[PDB]
């Protein structure tokens, strides 16, 4: 029951920040300008110990699939390879992406009906919100 609050179908409906959040991460000009249009989905269920979580979207679809507290291998929306772990923190997912020498975290919260999303490279922090889809 780790993770129930966050089952579900989960639609972008907002965004704060991020393609400055992206471009303190590293992405180039064409990946923001395209990435920062889409809506996506975000697809999230639990089987046993294994969580998933499915992007869809009009530019990339990806999948992760983990154990909490260990690590594996990610490739993310804008083509980075990177070692990542994600772990519950007080009831918030934490998932931290390593590549290169460099380090970002992002945090996904259950707040009211919506799935918040923190994402933070340095001191760029930025937020997008998911509903209900
Ligand atoms: F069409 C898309 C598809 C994916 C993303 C995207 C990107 C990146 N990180 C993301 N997430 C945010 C949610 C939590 C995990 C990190 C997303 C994303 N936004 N929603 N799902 N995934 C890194 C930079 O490249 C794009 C943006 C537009």
């Amino acid at each position: 029951h780790m993770c129930d609050a966050f089952v579900g179908t989960w639609k972008l409906v907002s965004s704060e920040n991020f393609d400055d959040y992206m471009k303190e991460v590293g992405v180039g000009f064409a990946t923001r300008k395209v990435a920062g249009m889409a809506k996506p989905n975000m697809i999230i269920s639990v089987n046993g110990d294994v969580i998933t979580i499915k992007s869809e979207s009009t530019f990339k679809n990806t999948e992760i699939s983990f154990i909490l507290g260990q690590e594996f291998d990610e490739v993310t929306a804008d083509d980075r390879k990177v070692k990542s772990t994600i772990t519950l923190d007080g009831g918030v997912l934490v998932h931290v992406q390593k590549w290169d020498g460099k380090s970002t975290t992002i945090k996904r919260k259950r707040e009211d009906d919506k799935l918040v999303v923190e994402c933070v490279m340095k001191g760029v922090t930025s937020t997008r919100v998911y509903e209900r889809a």
